């Protein structure tokens, strides 16, 4: 009914679709949902510069993005991938001290859903030791296995 509640939703329903905070407990999700701030971009801007030292999480909620990486200052910039809404980006910054490793352009006017390392740490350390360790553990095993595949 209210604005507000459809945008609480709406938040909760996005950081629900990013599967590592999936599992965390509906209170958590909830205080998440008040913490992202709403972002825009116009086209062509960098919304993360490749090595830049980072501490926000995105998630895409209008719009489309270019990911790319500098391989050399001589050839083409190599082109990553595109993600558009329900999509989300930096989330390695989330995690602690963080380098980007690649640049995310907007590919036209671009709304992203943010987080900073700060607001995110200090929620996640309030859980309670169970909560906590599925957490913990939830990033322990996503991490081993991306490095496994390849």
């Amino acid at each position: 009914g209210s604005t507000g509640l459809i945008k609480h939703t709406e938040y909760m329903e996005f950081l629900k679709s990013v599967p590592t905070f999936q599992s965390l407990p509906e209170e958590i999700l909830s205080k998440l949902a008040d913490v992202l701030e709403e972002t825009h971009y116009e086209n062509g801007e960098y919304i993360i510069r490749q090595g830049a030292r980072g501490d926000t999480f995105f998630i895409i909620s209008k719009g489309t993005v270019n990911v790319t990486r500098e391989d050399s200052p001589s050839e083409d910039p190599v082109f990553l991938r595109t993600l558009g809404k329900g999509d989300w980006f930096g989330e390695k910054a989330l995690q602690g001290e963080d380098v980007r490793t690649a640049n995310v352009i907007a590919a036209e006017a671009v709304t992203c859903l943010v987080i900073d390392r700060d607001s995110f740490k200090h929620l996640i350390g309030g859980l309670d030791d169970v909560s906590n360790k599925a957490y913990e553990d939830a990033e322990a095993k996503a991490k081993y296995e991306a490095e496994a595949a390849f």
